[PDB]
This record gives C-alpha cells, sequence and structure tokens, in this order.
C-alpha cells in the first residue's frame, strides 16, 4: 500500500489545487525525483487526471513520466480497495464504497466494518458499540448477527 500522507489520503479525483501541489512535493522527496515546480501542474485533481503521459512530460520533462506512473499506481490501488469493499458488502454502489473509504482514511477493513455495522444498527435500534460488538462476535457475519438481534427485537 502506497504510504501517502494523510493530507493526500483522499482519492485523486477529490484533490484540490493545494492537494495536487502537496502530492508533487511528497513525490519528489519520497522517490527522489527531479525538482518539480509548483507552477507546473497548477490545477486540481480533475485536471491532473485528464493529463496524458505526454502532457505530464510537457510540464516536467525530467519527472513527468515518473509522476504519471505514480498517479496510475495510486489510481489502481484506489480501484482495488473499492472493489474489496464491494466484494464484502453486496449492493454497495461504487459511490457508496468510495464514500465509506473516505470515512476511514482509505482503510478497507474499517470501511467494510463500518458499512456492516450501519446495516445492523437499524435492526439493533441500540448503540453503535452494541452493533459493533455483536458483529465482531459473529466474525462479521451480518446474517448471524441479524439473527441474534432479531431474537431480541
Ligand atoms: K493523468
Ligand atoms: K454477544
Ligand atoms: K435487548
Amino acid at each position: 500500500s502506497i504510504r501517502l500522507p494523510a493530507h493526500l489520503r483522499l482519492q485523486p479525483i477529490y484533490w484540490s489545487r493545494d492537494d495536487v501541489a502537496q502530492w508533487l512535493k511528497w513525490a519528489e522527496n519520497e522517490f527522489s525525483l527531479s525538482p518539480i515546480d509548483s507552477n507546473t501542474f497548477e490545477m486540481n485533481g480533475k485536471a491532473l487526471l485528464e493529463l496524458t503521459k505526454e502532457d505530464f512530460r510537457y510540464r516536467s520533462p525530467h519527472s513527468g513520466d515518473e509522476l504519471y506512473e505514480l498517479l496510475q499506481h495510486i489510481l489502481k490501488e484506489v480501484q482495488r480497495k473499492i472493489m474489496e469493499v464491494e466484494l464484502s458488502v453486496h449492493g454497495v454502489t461504487h459511490q457508496e464504497a468510495q464514500t465509506a473509504l473516505g470515512a476511514t482514511g482509505g482503510d478497507v477493513v474499517s470501511a467494510i466494518r463500518n458499512l456492516k455495522v450501519d446495516q445492523l444498527f437499524h435492526l439493533s435500534s441500540r448503540s453503535r458499540a452494541d452493533a459493533w460488538r455483536i458483529l465482531e462476535h459473529y466474525q462479521w457475519d451480518l446474517s448471524a448477527a441479524s439473527r441474534y438481534v432479531l431474537a431480541r427485537p
């Protein structure tokens, strides 16, 4: 897992102007890239994600290729995590999965557990800690947890 800064934990599409610049500085220092000028790539995430490798190489001819590849690795990891959330919580939309990941700082395990607890919380009509405790006892089997709750409506 790419050790992105918590400041840049958000998905690239959600990056702001200041965020993209933070990613450039984090990238040039973490991977010893050639110094990249903030004046270049002065844009938000949506624009950065619309730059081809040629475009990248236009802004920075000595680091554009590496920066483009790093953006691809980040994007592939995001899509993998979203898929992981979807495999464990059937019915979650692509948007609900990325929202749940945003709410746990990109931690897939935590996002899955939050989504499962949110489903059970409505049945339990009790505390979040109560829903969380029940689910964890049943090893996050929502159907087993639900049956336990349903016997004690
Ligand atoms: K791009
Ligand atoms: K219990
Ligand atoms: K009860």
